[PDB]
């Protein structure tokens, strides 16, 4: 059922015997934090909440637990359940701490309320699933070569895959779809259409959820945007739509393609403003791997129909059912500061009534430069750092995020791209040693 | 027993406690595409169907279950049971897509009812059996020595084949014999005569659950046309008849022969139109390492009743069980597209009142290729280039087919030849480095 | 249940079935000794107590045991059940034995109580968790990659780190919090305010059950304070407060920093005397590898309230909660002499009534040398040899002690440090072979 007060809560934990509560949330990079707390303290937790170091975000911070977050997670341990739970985080004199990319999210979910408009969120979430080696250490061992759509595997591996749907259904994830995608070992899974904060929630549960369940079948399950040469990248859609009054705004039954002028004005917004939290739908060095021209990433900047390398894609699906899908962001991404940027693009293209231009529905990759200059077809940037520099100069960008996690998130992809860039690398080897 | 409706699917799911239910379907090339849906999706999959992305056909369209097609597969996971369901492609505007093989399938049965005619086809599957390395990895060890109709093998070989036989009762296939073929480790299973679309949709099930028996088992089962030189092949024989008014209208009681006029007309069709869909009935390169003469695989085009060397050939049983076989076809084939190109074929030829001409009684390799000459004994298509060649050209495969797949599966085929064609073997490392 | 006669523990041992009684104390430079004693043999040694060597700890003693500390501890044997028990070391004439660290702790409470204070303790233990070899021996491979609080291990060291918590709180420690650390396989445990006889008790009694739980599963855990270069070590952060009349000292609602006097005086006094115990609490010569500048483990003499990387650090939490924490100590530190020192010197500055100085706010380690001498920031030994000669001139810490603990545990130290410092390390090797 659902849980909605403590005492339910409390409840619950007696009667399953759950012996720990792990609390849950995630950094400015988009790491998971957590940890554990023993089950005759929840009483008191509930009563006055759990001090702890905010550097682990970033130093006293106040974590205040949620009830309706509680959940059981999906393995039974010979010594009792396990329960996990989220909250707010306050500062020592009792103002909530804006550095938690929670508060941002919901921060950009009252802006949106102002409005009267609330936004629902299905992503699709791609990974790998390579095998372990004789040690345990993670490897890039592909289990089976099927393609698109493919009924694959049939070895030991269809039963983890089995496992992970069963596991994910039993904490009430309400799996649309599981499939198998386009480079080999690489599996698909589609989350049900609904709020954006559970969703996030949802996401961020999901990940960890699956890395223990394919540590203790014996494989891993990988998160990398691009973790082979050749093939195709994991990325992370999002399926998205906004409802005014329990009805889609989206959908107009009076126009030639069924969408309505606000939803032109959301699509203007979003591609006017990309390319500033490109960073943040990209934040690694592997990201821009993944984005790179002759696969289904997109590289160009374009909204269409039917096409489908556009970078923003709307599915023939109408009516309550209309949703706009971006393409650009993948899973290494922190779900809060992503999806609250992508809310406050949508409301800031909708209020300045920005025009989306017209739509591309010719094959832009088969295009030539000059044509792409004429048709003023913009491109995501090339690199981290490129990315870094156009996020600097942008002022909507700080101005959502808030002056410390923008500051902070500058500074840690700055040092990480500066370590990055200096480094060697074995391909440089083979082709100058012998040739200079 | 037979679920007809969606509340006996219903029924079953709930009794008999199954937890996924995955969708089936095959695209162009053969491949066998399927994914995964919760039973709590099930009831509103039956009601609106479900959305997906038909680039893995060939771009959405929606699929509407047939609760008839609805099976539960023959292996029982822990968590709970597994079942499969078919159904049928829509377009968004709600016409049919017609690039679905089952389609193509579908309108050659109607023009068969339009003409009055209804096809059983029971065909004669046969596949090899090798061992796993180390890794897991498909090999071509061997796992017996024995030969045809031998009682082998008598390890726990033995006990996987007797598994894989009972995995493939307990579905209803309702098997006739399976022996042990030819060359080792080669098996031969075969159908009962059924309902040409029941007997397509019982063969590509049959592929996958084979295929993961044998790997739950340990081995491995490949459908390669020929995966080892020197000895024989894997084909698909395919029996047909044609049913009217509920008689066999290939039987006659009153010729000599005990055939009806129209299986001669039948039988002409088929003689005409062979080569040109060759291609269809061998799809792959390796297809044509099989068809070579010095074995039972046909290469040449003639039919016959007491030949067993023949292209066609007629078994002696008559009644009810009168019969074509055509030897051409592989296990690689597409069942959809092989099924009803040959249906099709057969119809023209008994409309076009097409002479089959005189019967190949002596054994045609021992002929010179004068004496073929003097006969007028046409050749199947050499290697695959040959016979897309062939089909590029042949207007009757278009009309059959459609424009869509015919496309498609042109340039699939093209692309898959001029790949195939640019590699250097090691054969000719080995037969030409030391002589040049 | 809380035990309090020794009829209880008598009573308690014919229910549960205990077969085996260990004692439990510590020598002098904190290596934990014990012996074993059939349960039958419980009776007389509660009437009489039980004779043993005294050269374990610094030559025969007797032990009276205390019924008070019985505990069964978390494992069960099929042969039954094993508890543990402690007790006061007496010499044959009747007199309590000066060399015995439980003996200098409960002078030290007495001191404290002869000015009606009494002091709570709780500390927060950090641990590495290592990989065996094939031959059980402990090695130094990390186990994960995780970070500051993140949610890692996800393979089974998880359930062996759930063991160990399931153990601690079954053993009834009634554990706060336990988290992962900064460095790799690095995690942390922390434990609620208690008399400090009794925490003390309990940390000797965490440290060997932590190291059985982890060799029963499998792993290794090591208390060393910096078992590998480039990580932080591990330190044992000590909280301590003084209750006077069932009330908090240190808090004081008037000041502005809501701090008394008392706790000035007492911050002062650690301040002044803390270099002359600097060896007690940094016992072996590793500790003073872990105290280097660019970590978490402070050099230098200072304290604050915001900043945290200061020698003494004020928590934000006020009332009943007001604390200090000193940030010196490692875990291989004896707990019962670092804890009488901590008391004596708190106690010796609030008679003096010494005045702390100002608080420092700033960065240390950013600052000149030139700097630091203008404000008078004083150092931390850098190595054991100077702990020892800072130690050897301070008649506070010898009149603390007593003699016979203050000579065994300089004349053992130098040994030590004298059998150290005649090594040659491959480092050397490395460095100057080539170069010289």
């Amino acid at each position: 059922k659902k849980c909605t007060t403590k005492e339910d809560v409390l409840e619950a934990v007696k009667e399953r015997d759950v012996k720990f509560i792990r609390t849950q949330f995630t950094d400015t990079l988009g790491i998971i934090k957590s940890w554990a707390i023993p089950a005759e303290q929840l009483e008191e937790a509930f009563e006055n909440g759990v001090m702890f170091d905010g550097s682990s975000i970033q130093s006293d911070m106040k974590l205040a637990l949620d009830p309706s977050t509680f959940r059981i997670l999906p393995w039974r341990p010979a010594t009792g359940a396990v329960a996990r739970i989220l909250g707010d985080v306050y500062l020592p004199d009792g103002n909530p701490f804006k550095g938690d990319p929670r508060y941002v999210l919901k921060t950009a979910i009252k802006e949106a309320e102002k409005m009267g408009f609330s936004m629902n969120v299905g992503p699709e979430l791609e990974f790998f699933l390579f095998k372990l080696d004789a040690n345990g250490n993670p490897t890039t061992e592909l289990t089976d070569q099927g393609g698109y759509f493919d009924f694959a595997p049939l070895d030991r591996a269809q039963d983890v895959r089995r496992d992970i749907d069963y596991a994910l259904e039993h904490m009430g994830f309400q799996i649309e779809a599981s499939h198998h995608e386009v480079a080999p070992s690489q599996h698909e899974i589609d989350f049900r259409f609904g709020d954006v904060l559970c969703t996030a929630d949802n996401v961020v549960t999901f990940k960890y959820v699956v890395k223990s369940i394919a540590y203790h079948k014996g494989y891993y399950a990988s998160f990398m945007p691009k973790p082979l040469f050749g093939v195709n990248g994991s990325g992370m859609h999002s399926n998205q739509s906004l409802f005014k009054d329990g009805k889609n705004v989206f959908y107009d039954p009076d126009t030639p393609t069924k969408l309505s002028q606000d939803a032109m004005y959301y699509i203007g917004g979003l591609l006017k403003h990309i390319r500033e939290f490109t960073a943040v739908t990209n934040p690694v060095v592997n990201s821009y791997k993944r984005l790179v021209p002759g696969y289904e990433a997109p590289v160009y900047i374009s909204w269409s129909a039917q096409n489908r390398s556009s970078l923003i894609r709307i599915p023939a699906t109408r009516g309550n059912g209309t949703r706009i899908e971006l393409r650009c962001p993948d899973p290494a991404c922190n779900p809060y500061l992503a999806f609250a940027l992508m809310l406050r693009a949508g409301l800031e293209g909708i209020k300045n009534k920005i025009d989306p231009g017209e739509p591309t529905n010719v094959n832009i990759f088969h295009l030539s430069d000059k044509e792409r200059e004429e048709r003023g077809i913009r491109s995501l940037p090339a690199d981290l750092k490129e990315a870094i520099d156009e996020m600097k100069g942008s002022k909507f960008v700080k101005e959502a995020l808030g002056e410390h996690v923008f500051s902070h998130y500058l500074c840690a992809k700055e040092m990480e791209w500066d370590e990055y860039k200096a480094v060697v690398h074995p391909w440089e080897l083979s082709r100058y040693l012998s040739m200079l």
